[PDB]
């Protein structure tokens, strides 16, 4: 099990109350590894090294030491004997060999004794001139970092004094990994370039915190970023971590950009910049320009759009349906233009999911007819959000596996098809299951929209989003060149967006009007009297 | 005065993680609020736990006693075995049990032995205590029919019957989980209406921005477990919103600009740019030119302008008792310099600033300063005598306005140019980083306004973020600098000069950065 130095495994650490210093963290390390620990103050880079150590045990998950090697240690403030001197502490270090040298004249003594064996005597003093790979070494590292007089004792050194025996101790026992926290601290220029040498040639793994940019250019060959109490593990040095970090903060920008815009759009309406249909059937043809919608693709979602549409979308004349003895709708007639989106309400049982599987041919009327242009195109889209494997991801449920997806007319790819519905590259694998009914939402409209109608029949897509999507499908609607008809219950949404009202009353009545839902509801309070706003159902 | 108080409420779901945490909340009878947040935030545990169900919990969470409070979970919770109208009566029962024991004293009088002035006074209680009430309620929110058994009703419809109940009930708080799911817009317009003209609380966790807007006069949004409460609508909650994303864009927009700096460095390598810095310092030194620089992460006051002569050191000896620390030292430093300054400890590096800032003296040779000096000295020390002060307090001593330089100007606006934002400003020293400390320490002393800085190891504790932004505006100064540092990169990024100190009072000057001095070093010495 020689092949990681380490290991962990979903490690953790909590703090009173219940802060959590580490979270999760699951990473393996190589035997020769130099890497750079970084991380704001409090994301746990010092916590972490001190469970590598061996010494914070208390801990969740499990945190393994590759079996029977020699770490070293350096904590921020160093641990020495105030009692021993420079000298001792620093022999310390050297005991395996000062043992082997005991040992060895031991061994040369026992020559002499006529009971000994040559044999064994000879293997061994070759064992331990095997071990030898002194006091000029000692010499040449102490002047290496600038070491106190050898009969200092501790207890007169300063900190920075101490730390540079500490450190002296530990490249002298040259253990198998290295763990270094801060390093350079009250050390000199000259004294760091050694270090960063001594470093960059250690042949075991190194793992330290520092700030010291050249270490982590020249050294590290791995960065490991400590955020949230979690490990982001990044493959290379400080220079391209550091491109990383900007393409990352890019992103972010980027991305709260994006809907910084859909929040003004919604505050223009606010403040208010109204009294979006007065203006929309006008402004259509302004719609349809390929340019116009090109420079929308970048919203928050972004609805694709159709074919052209003519000017005959939808004719209904007399239209009448009923379902077992209960009659839905009786002598409905009315003509959509171009560009309009229609608001759909009225109490549940009415008809209204009924009006769209007959637009869509599903159904039969009972009497009367419903036309389309020849341009249209429709994409229906029902109010269930259910999933018969709620198992595949985002992606996958839209995309069936298809890396490419004729969207309409338009071959592109499924990844930026999905992402013009605000599911992030991050957010493409959660599976159906594990999504919000907000989030079920957003997908079943990217799954069903895909056809690219310039008729959208819209059963109830607002009724389980949150306030991000509302707002963002508003924007996308408003921007959308064809027809839509939404049923609705959700008045905001409606009065930013509807053209029209279709209002379905009980008996078979429907009610079609020019305007959004709050006019609508005044005009049937000024016509029908007071009282007609006030609902009324058994 | 408190219908609800939370007091550090927090709950904690398996395995460890916190849906909320540190809830402090008081709430105030009437009080409309309306509930944002993420999906996960904790939005539904927050009423489940203010509705006395989820007991289980961190922190205190007390109703005022007597509260009367009826809860709408998001899934409705009906006996399947009742008619709508026995689920309907459920909720006036105080009221037609009140029907029942009155037309026993309407029998009552009929009997001899009965009390009529008991009966009346009873009879009078039942008046304090209007059936039709149930049609007017059963119609607003559309119920199926009375007769209907709620086994057979549908999840739209069973949330209506559980509404209306609960409008009923006439509790003194609502606390409704989505009570807009599967109604129809006339419907809850008139759900609006009642709980706008509702005189109790009512806690509503809504999408429906009609709502927030014309009932909410506050919006309780969480986010990391953590409870942001706005006094407000929905349209001022999200103009502040968006005044918020403008505030983490520009935030945002400094950083970036400090790593596209150091990036194109990087990608260079480079050369010690003096000459580069030199041919600058025109530049460097325009009013309107550094007036662009006050927007970066980190910005160092100008100072008076350098004229030509500045620091000439000549034939400069200093000891310290028995040892020497400067020997026969001879240098002068051109305009915009900035001189790193490297050596074992002491060797004498601090000791050069005491001489320069006319603290200690030399014991032989000349320190001569040109008369546009203007010292400012920053030491090697964090050691704050009282750490319980604040960022802000301890940089402004409690002044509005500070006199930066020559310049006026508000003290927030100056701990700013610090990169210390308004919500780290109440920070108390202990409570900061020793990076932060230095960067505390930085703003503190450099508030003189001095172009020609003393800098005594302002790196060595110093973040990557910090020390970046350090170089970047040490580049932008338009002075001179002399740092003793033991970072580098940091010296390679910005010094032009170097003086080394080595032992027994030998001090190299050198024109050129950390490495290419150590180059020369390893030319003329060997390694």
């Amino acid at each position: 099990m020689a092949q990681f130095v380490y290991t962990m495994h979903r490690v953790g650490k909590v703090v009173p109350p219940k802060r959590h210093i580490l979270k999760n963290i699951s990473l393996s390390f190589f035997p020769g590894a130099k890497i750079g620990v970084l991380g704001l103050n409090g994301a746990g880079k010092s916590t972490l090294l001190r469970i590598m150590a061996g010494i914070d045990k208390d801990i969740e998950g499990e945190a393994r030491p590759q079996p029977d090697i020699k770490i070293g240690y350096l904590p921020q403030e160093p641990q020495l004997n105030p009692e021993h001197t420079v000298r001792e502490s620093i022999e310390e270090a050297v005991s395996e060999v000062v043992n082997a040298l005991k040992r060895l004249d031991e061994v040369y003594a026992l020559y002499a004794d006529p009971d000994a064996d040559f044999d064994k005597l000879a293997a061994e003093q070759g064992r331990l001139e095997e071990i030898i790979q002194l006091n000029v070494q000692l010499e040449r590292a102490a002047d290496a970092l600038r070491l106190p007089d050898w009969d200092a004792k501790i207890a007169n050194l300063s900190g920075g004094e101490r730390r540079r025996v500490a450190l002296c101790r530990l490249l002298l026992e040259k253990p198998d990994m290295l763990l270094l926290d801060e390093p350079t601290n009250h050390l000199d220029a000259e004294s760091v370039a050694w270090l960063e040498r001594f470093l960059h040639d250690f042949e075991g793994t190194v793992v330290a915190i520092t700030h010291d940019r050249y270490f982590l250019d020249n050294v590290a060959g791995w960065i490991l970023e400590l955020d949230r109490g979690e490990g982001i593990p990044w493959e290379g040095n400080y220079s391209s971590w550091l491109e990383q970090k900007d393409q990352r903060l890019a992103q972010e920008a980027s991305q709260e950009a994006a809907r910084r815009k859909s929040i003004e759009k919604e505050l223009e309406w606010v403040r208010q910049g109204t009294k979006k249909g007065k203006a929309r059937l006008a402004r259509f043809e302004e719609l349809n320009s390929t340019e116009y919608q090109k420079r929308n693709e970048t919203n928050e979602l972004f609805i694709p759009p159709g074919p052209r549409l003519g000017d005959k979308v939808l004719e209904v004349s007399n239209l009448r349906k009923s379902y077992g003895d209960r009659l839905l709708i009786d002598d409905l007639s009315f003509s959509i233009p171009k560009g309009a989106i229609v608001g759909i309400i009225g109490p549940n049982g009415a008809g209204k999911s009924t009006l769209f599987r007959m637009i869509s041919g599903q159904e039969q009327p009972d009497s009367g007819t419903i036309t389309l242009g020849e341009t249209v195109k429709l994409a229906s889209v029902d109010q269930f959000r259910d999933s018969m494997d709620n198992s595949k991801t985002v992606w996958e449920e839209v995309s069936g596996g298809l890396d490419i997806m004729k969207i309409g007319n338009t071959e592109m790819p499924s990844r930026a098809y999905v992402g013009r519905f605000n599911f992030k590259g991050v957010d493409q694998g959660k599976r159906v299951g594990e999504l919000s009914g907000g989030e079920r939402g957003r997908l079943h409209l990217a799954k069903l929209l895909q056809v690219g109608g310039n008729m959208l029949l819209l059963d109830e897509p607002t009724n389980d989003l949150d306030i991000e999507t509302l707002r963002a499908l508003e924007n996308a609607l408003l921007e959308f060149p064809g027809c839509a008809m939404v049923i609705s219950h959700d008045r905001w949404f409606l009065d930013r967006i509807a053209t029209h009202i279709l209002d379905y009353q009980d008996e078979g009545k429907v009610e079609f009007f020019e305007g959004n839902f709050t006019e609508y509801e005044e005009y049937k309070k000024r016509t029908l009297g007071a009282d007609a706003l006030e609902p009324k159902r058994i």
